[PDB]
């Protein structure tokens, strides 16, 4: 079992259904201050993308818009790893960073053991080394990073950053100015079908490992076949970077016209901004009802408090849904309505633990939705 590493964070999440308000309290790289209410002492919109004058008025330079000639990655036996872990291991590379032409970004996510979700690792490569950090220690201390990372000069080079571009700013509040998107350069050359996996064999002939797509990045330590499985996905990142500008220029007769929209539709995916989920009841009610459930008075408010009472666990415990009480059984224990409490944990299988933890109270909640008026339509039907 591993010991949720939320608990050594020394800033609590913020699980309310308070609007998310950026983190970044020092803007590096600025064309307009940051707003003086999130400076770090009083803590002109507040809850505007940090980053949007920049974004909007960025374009990238000449010499990247014309004719790339690849450079080859380096071979991965004989490019240096590096495991970053404390601030002053954090500060050294971004000093290497603000020294490049371009660099490689990678997140690994995570979101069963938590409620909005969680980064616990960031892979950088450059044209020679690659680093793995680690975003779970160093949480506190990754907006360094902005330096780099929002620094029009340095291009970033990701694959598919839509999501990435939303956990970066909002666990860490970074953001990035000046990114290619690699996967948006393959939706111009009839590759946006696949993804980096297979652009890994078509560029670089590499088989990739697709057993961790979905394992627990939050363990540690983390087992060379992980870091590798990481490192991997950064490597050759700057090699297909350039291998795809050379392609869309042999496309364009001699010209950057697909390069722009490129930079232009990147941009436009740095520009998203975080915004805190709500969910309701109404939304599976409406699903429950196509599929001619038909739940009477009882069996909808029984669901209806079982939906509130996990929204509610889900938050203070910092879980997923799906941890707390996933649908099916939410919806069972809905339907039959359990007398006793072991009733309802006959309706698990298998038994969450902040169900069992909680039996009692769910009884309580069951038992209140067995005393509410049935319909005459529902009585003899
Ligand atoms: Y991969
Ligand atoms: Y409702």
């Amino acid at each position: 079992s591993i010991i949720r590493p939320q608990l050594k964070f020394r800033e609590k999440i913020d699980n309310s259904n308070t609007p998310f308000l950026p983190k970044i309290f020092i803007k590096p790289n600025a064309q307009k201050p940051l707003p003086q209410a999130l400076s770090k002492e009083r803590r002109q919109d507040m809850f505007a993308h940090p980053y949007q004058y920049e974004l909007n008025h960025f374009t990238p330079a000449d010499a990247v818009l014309q004719k790339p000639q690849p450079q080859l990655y380096r071979p991965i036996e004989e490019t240096p790893c590096h495991f970053i872990s404390s601030l002053d291991e954090l500060v050294e590379l971004n000093e290497k960073l603000l020294n490049c032409q371009e660099f490689a970004v990678n997140l690994e996510h995570h979101s069963y053991r938590s409620f909005l979700g969680l980064t616990c690792l960031m892979q950088i490569s450059t044209r020679t080394e690659d680093f793995i950090i680690d975003t779970l220690e160093l949480r506190s201390d990754m907006y360094i990073l902005n330096e780099s990372l929002t620094d029009p000069a340095i291009v970033k080079v990701f694959h598919g950053a839509d999501s990435d571009i939303e956990w970066l700013q909002k666990d860490f509040g970074l953001y990035v100015v000046n990114m290619f998107d690699t996967h948006q350069a393959a939706r111009l050359l009839n590759l946006g079908r696949h993804s980096l996996d297979h652009l890994l064999k078509l560029y670089c002939n590499v088989d990739s490992n697709k057993q961790y797509q979905l394992a627990d990045w939050r363990i540690r330590p983390l087992p060379e076949e992980m870091l590798s499985y990481a490192r991997d996905d950064t490597h050759y990142l700057l090699y297909i970077y350039d291998k795809m500008r050379l392609e869309m220029w042999e496309r364009g007769n001699g010209q950057p016209v697909q390069l722009q929209v490129v930079w232009q539709r990147s941009r436009d995916i740095c520009l998203k901004k975080f915004i805190k989920p709500i969910f309701t009841d109404e939304s599976y009610l409406e699903l429950y009802r196509k599929q001619k459930k038909h739940l009477n008075t009882q069996q909808l408010t029984a669901f209806q408090l079982l939906f509130a009472w996990r929204d509610k666990t889900a938050r203070r415990e910092d879980e997923s849904y799906g941890y707390v009480l996933p649908n099916h059984m939410m919806l069972k224990i809905a339907e039959e309505l359990p007398k006793e409490p072991q009733g309802i944990i006959a309706c698990c299988n298998p038994v969450p633990p902040l169900v069992r933890q909680q039996i009692n109270e769910m009884h309580l909640l069951i038992q209140q939705a067995r005393e509410m008026p049935l319909l005459k339509s529902e009585v003899a039907a």
